[PDB]
């Protein structure tokens, strides 16, 4: 129940108070919101500042770097679920900081003979991967057909730090799992976050006619035209008036539109851009979608394809997609470690050692098959010992849409060091 | 303090939790859940799904489509601001939802004969423009030179619609204003909501060996090798082995390094996406930045020059920037709208009206000179009678970054509509 000297000197400066009017108001001593700004309290700036206590409130948790979950621990957090009348799975939990989403290991106990019962989807993209050793059905559909129903293999040959084959399951597409045969198997489940859920949460406050509105402009193809169109509209511009405001003739812009990869289109539209005051980089195209489980598909022959050296790892991939930039997923054989984002972490042999630079100097923790921890961005660390973890990467700070907007910041490092101090 | 549907289905699913489950766990009666998903009940809510209660609160205010502000209330909320010793401006705010960072009109009462003394800058970029009708000063340095001490210019013309001079207030550089004669002077600045600004909250509660690492891999040019690395890194791979990866010789990808804009660079990068799965777009250049407010300087002659009809609109263009998508501002001249966000007016002249069409069927207000109204994004509305009105245009949804992750969505006025209902 803490304030954030961040989200209260952007409402001061917003209300554009000063730090006296801001005392006399809230009704508070002026040491005090000169130490804030470095319960009761919160209540009466929120106030104060004519906003809800929730936007002056920090984190839950500040200064995490690792957090871990020991073999035992992730074995004693075991449960149940039952579906269609039998015992479905048997739900574990990975490493993660206290209320945020945990990765998730599954039992597969529905049996080869009866269709695994589908469950409603999620709106998360996620990357599954069989851990084996028995196969396991995948269903994606109430049919069962050659593209609602495939086999997840389980790696059964000599390379076994590549468990196994691992696909991305669709955003809010139902699907299942049940054993191909008498083999036991245990999957590992890891999320992202959904970069689409931000919007959602306030799509849904909308008046239903704004809604209806919105959904008409997503509705069809989401071309260069189409998204151009929205931009122009929003700043009173025709394709008229925008291309003779960047100087450039009418039949020109319509062929950009026509190939926004063509060198002569981003020429165009970067043209435009820089004429109008939009980044040009969200009219390029991305790969159409498909829908089905085909393209993200990686079988273990992909994985072991891919070894290479990183570092002192040997590294392959698990499935990934190029919409889903901030979906990772990656064997790691162990015999520093820094990425731009979350990582998270799961042991399926030996006992290993993580080691992190943390607030307190060095630190460590011996994990075993089924340990598993959590690293926050940009936090060093490395693994010891001889075995195999596997690596899982999410997170939205900072993700491919943080970069973004970095590319389009004057000094970022700059920015963010005025922000913290 | 009542409850998200769509955050609880969220967490519900996150944790896993039936419903029968969650109601048992949360210790409440299931007809009530199964009411919510459709106070005291809020807290065991959060509890039993391990989150904090603001994880589950649903917006302060829902089915907003406009709000509107009278020249007379406008007026009312005229403030003093001392600085310096004297009188140095008079706030005013304009039409805005509750709570929320409102457009702010300000007089300039700093003499010709003394140095506007600045202030402390802020995150947030914003569009100035001069209301006139005198000429002002704008400051920009602690020291007076020709980059940091500039006229924004009052229109003493005839077409007094457009107002006068506008440009970018670079975000966290201090600046100030003061008349540049006798002439009386207003000013409007219109802020965008910072895009930053989410990275930053999350990045100044990490430890500081991590934020010191970020920082390390910010600095310097980012360029779209230094980025890739990054990401190549954030997969186990290394330039070598995602170019076999990708098929492609090491030699092209350092070409393609060498120039993102040019076709072959970007054939190149995106091959890399669809092989190491990301999104190559974030890789491409953008308009390196200045520092000065001499890029976005947007003079009267500018937009007279830029004057062109817009539906039934005459429509001129404020100060602009490539790197700020989702800032926008236009001269409207009148004598329907629908911007895929946010919307701020406030009229200049004449009595107009604006209508709309919001929950309770068609609506609208008459607002005179230094009236002001705010439209949610997608809120069909329009604009009747003789006179001016500014069009001011923020909001993060959906902002640029939006429509990045947009184009990535598989049938995004699906997803949407799933998540509302």
């Amino acid at each position: 129940m803490r304030i954030d000297p961040f989200k209260l000197a952007h409402w001061m400066n917003a209300r554009k108070y000063t730090a006296a009017q801001t005392a006399d108001l809230a009704g508070l001593p002026l040491d005090d919101l000169r130490r804030l700004l470095g319960p009761a309290a919160a209540t009466a700036l929120a106030e104060a500042l004519s906003v809800e206590p929730s936007q002056l409130a920090a984190d839950a948790h500040r200064n995490l770097t690792v957090v871990h979950k020991s073999a035992e621990e992730m074995h004693a957090s075991r449960r149940p679920i039952q579906r269609d009348g039998i015992h479905f799975y048997n739900f574990y939990t990975l490493a993660a900081p206290e209320g945020r989403v945990a990765p998730v290991v599954l039992d597969i106990l529905c049996p080869s003979d009866r269709l695994p019962a589908l469950n409603n989807g999620h709106l998360e993209p996620a990357i599954t991967v069989n851990l084996g050793p028995g196969d396991i059905n995948g269903r994606w559909g109430e049919e069962i057909t050659p593209q609602t129903w495939r086999v997840l293999h389980a790696n059964h040959g000599g390379d076994r730090w590549i468990t196994g084959d691992s696909y991305v399951e669709p955003s809010y597409c139902p699907h299942s799992y049940s054993l191909a045969g008498d083999a036991p198997a245990r999957i590992v489940s890891y999320t992202a976050q959904s970069n689409i859920s931000p919007l959602m949460t306030e799509a849904n406050n909308w008046s239903t006619g704004a809604f209806e509105e919105a959904l008409k402009a997503l509705s069809g193809k989401v071309s260069a035209g189409s998204v151009l169109d929205l931009f122009l509209a929003r700043r009173a511009h025709t394709r008229t008036s925008a291309a003779e405001a960047a100087g450039v003739p009418p039949a020109d812009l319509e062929a950009a539109l026509r190939s926004p990869a063509s060198e002569t289109g981003l020429t165009v539209l970067r043209t435009l851009g820089r004429a109008l005051g939009f980044d040009y980089r969200v009219l390029l195209p991305a790969d159409d979608q498909h829908d089905g489980v085909g393209k993200t598909w990686t079988t273990i022959e992909d994985s072991r394809r891919s070894r290479r050296t990183f570092g002192t790892y040997e590294a392959a991939s698990m499935a990934s997609a190029a919409h889903l930039p901030d979906l990772v997923g990656s064997f790691l054989r162990v015999d520093d470690l820094i990425d731009h984002a979350e990582n998270h972490y799961v042991v399926t042999e030996g006992r290993l050692t993580l080691e992190w630079d943390g607030p307190d100097g060095p630190a460590s923790v011996e994990l075993e098959p089924d340990g598993s921890a959590w690293t926050g961005p940009f936090v060093r660390h490395r693994w010891h010992g001889t075995g195999t973890v596997l690596k899982f990467g999410s997170g939205a700070h900072l993700g491919y849409q943080d970069w973004l907007e970095l590319t389009n910041t004057f000094e970022p490092a700059a920015t963010l060091r005025r922000g913290r101090r």
